[PDB]
């Protein structure tokens, strides 16, 4: 255990092993989405509703299914510290990848 002397520390989260978005977080994004609070990459409020959605290993970031396609697409990523519905999952996320 060194992370104060770890004075340079970074994970891949942008490529962590991506999953499916559970049901109580998926609600908890279209209640953010008709609550007018999902701001998207750019700044700009999502106004559609999702069925499908993926999220991250530290539960930090979502994105976008559409039609049958995972988007990927940065601007289509939502950031769950600004859903203010999103419930707590009370685990140690760990990913050295």
């Amino acid at each position: 255990m060194d992370r104060k002397l770890l004075h340079l520390l970074c994970s891949p989260d942008t490529r962590q092993p991506l999953s499916l978005l559970e049901s109580k977080g998926l609600e908890a994004l279209n209640k953010a989405i008709v609550s007018g609070t999902v701001q998207r990459a750019d700044g700009s409020i999502q106004n559609q509703s999702l069925h499908e959605a993926l999220i991250t290993r530290d539960r930090k970031q979502v994105f976008r299914i559409e039609d049958s396609i995972p988007v990927l697409l940065p601007e289509e990523a939502i950031a769950t510290i600004q859903i203010a519905n999103f419930p707590d999952k009370l685990e140690h996320h760990h990913h050295h990848h």
